[PDB]
Formats: structure tokens, sequence, C-alpha cells
């Protein structure tokens, strides 16, 4: 029942975010929630072209590399890849079909798109430090450890996506198809989408930022420096993509959107919160892998630990949920200056 | 059923362009066909931003012409809005559930992608010749002239997307749903894929360019120049989208990336020809309500239909189908100063 284009002449103004119409005119003179035009605005004043980024200098920093830095460091990017990977789609195919107002469906058109720049800035680092990018890509699909940190997110999103299109083909209600019963309820594809949201938070605020440390620590040591700068630009990209996750979730949670939305997120707040803190554990858990073959100096599970927990604090608190972990000043204040 | 990430290794440059495992790393180092690769870097090159261009004159422009002329400009600049709506957000709905291939996946995203910055173009010149956009913006929707190729625009687009649902969640085979039986065949639906690209290839290549003809028009006499140098813009990114439409057409009829559909287009090719003649003479038809109040220099309803008939020609000649109108040279050379 999806339309690429609802004959329904309606005001985009009153639609709620999402299940409303379809979009149908991409108009931009006005919006029901301007922060979502302002993203746009300032995404597209961000734009900047990989490979345009001197990586020259990368592969001598990364030959001459103690064998064991050579794994923190390409273990990082490879992960790194996999978010982006799965970043430059999943908004597109998961959130496009539900959105009901033009500035948030193409926010999300824009953030996908910059999120399919970051993957190409990965591959002109990879293809620029080592001598068979295959070698790192393949291990992308198949490495059990950063399969294991990155569980859950592509299963939330094709799990939405599955309820979606049951819900676009069949409508609410319960169904029978091939002698099965399948119940197609609006208010549970409301949650799934609120709870996907969330996940894409914890994302775009947490799993980003702990890999932006570790690329870091690199450049401290005036290493890595073309990567370093890609780092810092897609830094600034996700900055943008939190903002925007954080206004959603919000803004459904006022109660001055959906109204069914808000009744949602207060009573799967709970599950909210249990997303985070497994999601802050896989991160802890990836120092086992990380640092198998040694630490670096400033860079050690426990330091990683210590600043999962110290910015996982900080984005639950920006969506309104309760403190998981002690209170602790920024392990790593160094960071401050790269980002 | 789809998939944000396929977790199987798999070789990306032996898989179809569709309907094989769904994409999982993005990776940019190689592909099978890199056309897909040069067009994302092409229309990357190409990034500009509407609000950067000076469209102050373009209101007294306006204002001036005859009232025939406004009906004239704001028909065109309507239905190319209408145009922008549906490709903003379509080839992203339609194409990204079905692409096994990464460059095309990220080649569609960025097309899409581009499409939005077209939408954003629009309202920026509207926003700029009108007090208030909002008369233009919902006529866009409800103008029953304008919406009628929009309909079967969008129709094409629909069922390409509602039987692929049907295919993720239930498979090839016969199956019943509510006491229906509903039968899914990946032959049908890869015809529908090629129907739909086909059409979208007549847009790209057909429909645009008959409404830059007429935009132009008005540069030829110094008229709404501000438009002028916007629609410049938005036909070099189209010149892009048509190159990539026309190669994914001719890859999947000559039998090289899947002897199925190279057999399914064989079967269908009086419907494209038909498909395609359609498209032509709904441009057609909108002469008469074009110029209904008349016509202004360099540009009426047989120049039009003339330029029709021969882009058409080009166009068909291009993909493999036989060529409907009288051969002859180019009606308005003058257009090419522009394309
Ligand atoms: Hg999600
Ligand atoms: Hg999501
Ligand atoms: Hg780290
Ligand atoms: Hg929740
Ligand atoms: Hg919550
Ligand atoms: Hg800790
Ligand atoms: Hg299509
Ligand atoms: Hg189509
Ligand atoms: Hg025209
Ligand atoms: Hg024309
Ligand atoms: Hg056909
Ligand atoms: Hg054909
Ligand atoms: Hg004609
Ligand atoms: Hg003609
Ligand atoms: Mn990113
Ligand atoms: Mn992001
Ligand atoms: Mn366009
Ligand atoms: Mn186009």
């Amino acid at each position: 029942a999806y339309t690429t284009f609802s004959q329904t002449k309606n005001d985009q103004l009153k639609e709620p975010m999402f299940f409303g119409q379809p979009v149908n005119v991409a108009r931009y003179d006005q919006q029901k929630y301007d922060i979502f035009e302002k993203l746009i605005e300032k995404q597209l004043s961000f734009f900047w072209r990989p490979e345009e980024v001197d990586v020259s200098r990368d592969r001598i920093d990364y030959q001459a590399l103690p064998e064991h830095e050579k794994h923190i460091f390409i273990s990082n990017l490879k992960y790194q890849t996999l978010l982006e990977s799965i970043q430059g789609r999943s908004p597109n195919v998961a959130l496009l079909p539900l959105i009901s107002i033009p500035e948030l469906e193409t926010w999300v058109e824009t953030w996908a798109f910059s999120e399919t720049i970051h993957s190409r800035s990965y591959t002109h680092i990879i293809r620029n430090i080592v001598n068979d990018p295959s070698v790192v890509f393949d291990d992308i699909v198949t490495n059990e450890q950063i399969q294991k940190r990155a569980e859950g997110i592509s299963s939330y999103y094709d799990e939405l996506i599955e309820m979606t299109s049951y819900w676009h083909l069949l409508g609410e209600g319960t169904h029978t198809v091939n002698g099965k019963t399948v119940t197609v309820s609006l208010r549970e594809l409301k949650k799934k989408l609120y709870l996907c949201l969330m996940s894409v938070n914890a994302l775009e605020a947490i799993r980003f930022y702990v890999s932006f440390a570790c690329s870091f620590a690199f450049a401290e040591r005036e290493l890595m420096e073309g990567n370093a700068k890609i780092i810092r630009l897609i830094a600034r990209d996700e900055a943008l993509h939190l903002t925007g996750t954080q206004h959603m979730l919000n803004l459904l949670r006022s109660g001055a959107d959906d109204p069914e939305m808000a009744e949602i997120a207060e009573e799967c707040k709970q599950e909210c919160y249990d997303l985070f803190v497994q999601a802050a554990q896989q991160e802890k858990d990836w120092a086992d892998y990380l640092f198998r073959d040694g630490s670096m100096i400033g860079l050690n599970k426990d330091i990683l630990c210590q600043y999962v927990e110290y910015i996982t604090n900080i984005r639950m608190q920006a969506v309104g949920l309760d403190l998981p972990f002690n209170t602790r000043s920024n392990p790593i204040p160094w960071i401050n200056t790269w980002l």
C-alpha cells in the first residue's frame, strides 16, 4: 500500500513524522520541524571528497607500525567500514517507506548519502595502506569478533523492514498467510521503529565515537595523518547524524507528534535502557580482541572501558534515560582536540 | 527475505546487478561494471548548491511576462518539480532492496541524492518568483493535466515495490493470503523491474529534456536567467542519470549479466516500445494545455512535438528499440548551447 506519490492533497505540516501519508511533493519552503531542514543545510555545507585527502604517507606510517599496533589500527578500521556499509543503505531502506513529512524524508536520504561517502573514504584509506584490499574487506564479513560487536544492528533493521512490508501489503489486522496466523499491529510496528531509532542513536553516538578514539590515538603519535583528517571529517558528519536521531526520539517522546509514540516511548523505556547497556557491553568485549597482541601507551582495555561508560552516560542523558554507569571525568581529554 | 548485511562472504564481482545476494560490504576498489563507479565520481564532482545561484531578477521577469507565458513557464516548472519529487525517493525505495553489487547500490543512492538537490533548487526558484509558494506546490499534487504521467510513473514503481515485498516475504511459489491465491514469480518480478527501468529511462531521457527546452526558450530571450542557470546544472546531472539507466538496460538485455532477463526483455520488446511511445505521446499532449492561451518565440505546439520525436528516436535507439518516428535533424539546434 506504499506509493511513490500519494495523490491526496494533504497538509504536510500536520502529518506525524512517521506512519502518516507517504510524502508526495518535496518542498523545502516550510516544515513541521525546521531542525531537519537545518541539518540538511548543514550536512550539505560539509560536503567533502575522500579521494582528495592526501593519504600518501599513511602507507609508510602503517608499515613501520609494530605488528600489534597494525592489528589495533586495522581491526578498528574494519569495524568502522562495517558500520558505514550498513549505515549507507539502512536509513533509506528502513525509514523511507515510513516517513510522512518532506524535511525528514530528505534528511534521511542526505544522511544515508553522507554515510556512503564515509564508506568511500575507507576504501581510499584501505587501498592506500595495504597490498590487497580484498583481505581486509573479506575479513569484515567473516571475522566473528567484528560481527560479535555489531550483533543486533542488521537484525533489528531487517525485522523492522519485514514488518513494514507486511504492514504495507496486508494492513492492520490478523491475517492468514500460507495457513499461518500473522498479526499486523501498527502499535507494534511503531514500537519496532522507535527501538530501531534508539539503536541507531547508540550506533551513531557511541559505537562510532569509541572507534574515533582508537583512530585518534595514532594521530596523537603523529601517525596515520591522512586517516586522521578523514576521521575528523567523518566525526563532523556523525555529530549531525546523532543530533538528528536525538531530536527524532525526543520529539516523539514529547507527545507533540504522534500521541501514540509518546505512550510507546514511555512504556518501552526499559527496553531503551537495555539496548544501551547491551551496546556498551559489546563495545567493551571488543577490547579483548583489539588488544589480543598487546596494547598501546594511553590505549588499552581499561581506558576503552572507561571511555565507553563515559560517553554512554552522556548519550543516554541526552535522550532522557537513567545513567547505568558511575559518573566520571573524561578518561581521554586529548580526544577533544580532534572532535 | 531482505537483509541489511548478508552474512555470507561472496564474490561481488560475479553477482548479477539485481536479485543476487544483498550487498554486504560497501567497497569501491573494484567493480563488476566500472561505469557505475565512474558515474558516482562524476556526480560527486558536479555537486552544486541551488541557493548559490542568483535568481533575484527572475521575479520581475516572471511578473512582466504575458499571462499565457506565465502559464507556460509555471506549468512546466510544476511538472519538473513533480518528477524530481518522485525521483528523489523512488530509485532508493524501488531499487535498493533488489541490488546485488556495491557500485550499483551506491550509484542509486547518489543518483537519488542528486535528485533531492534538484527538488531543493525548485523550491529556491519558486520562493523567489511567487509570493505564496503554497499555491504552486498544492497544484502539483492535484493538477489534472500534470497528474496523469505521475500516475503512470508512480504506478510502475509502486507495482515493482509491492511485488518485491511479496518476493522477500514469501519467496517464489503459489501462496494463499486471506482466502486469496497469491502467485510470486521471479520471472514476472524481473519483467516488472525491466519495465520500471525502461520507464525511468524514458523519464530521465525524454520527459526531463522536453521540459528543459521550454525553460531554455525563456533563456534565449534573456528571461528567467536564474532559472536557466539552475536548469543547466540539473541537465548536466540528468545526462549522468540517463547514462546509468542506459547501461543498466543494455547490460540486462545483452544477456551478459543475466540470461533470464535477456530472455524476458526480448519477450516484452513490443511492450517496451509501446511504453516509450506512450510517454512521448503524453509529452506531446501536454502541448494542448501548455499552449492553450497561446505560444511564444521559438516555442510552440509543433516545435515541441518535433523535438519530442527527435529526442525519442535517439533514446529508443540507444536501448535497442525500433524508431517510432520519421528521422530528421534537431528541430531546435539552439538548445545545444544549454545542453
Ligand atoms: Hg535499527
Ligand atoms: Hg533504525
Ligand atoms: Hg578506542
Ligand atoms: Hg524504547
Ligand atoms: Hg525510551
Ligand atoms: Hg570501566
Ligand atoms: Hg524503476
Ligand atoms: Hg519505474
Ligand atoms: Hg515544455
Ligand atoms: Hg518544450
Ligand atoms: Hg519490456
Ligand atoms: Hg526491450
Ligand atoms: Hg510529437
Ligand atoms: Hg511531430
Ligand atoms: Mn558515517
Ligand atoms: Mn552517521
Ligand atoms: Mn533531476
Ligand atoms: Mn535524474
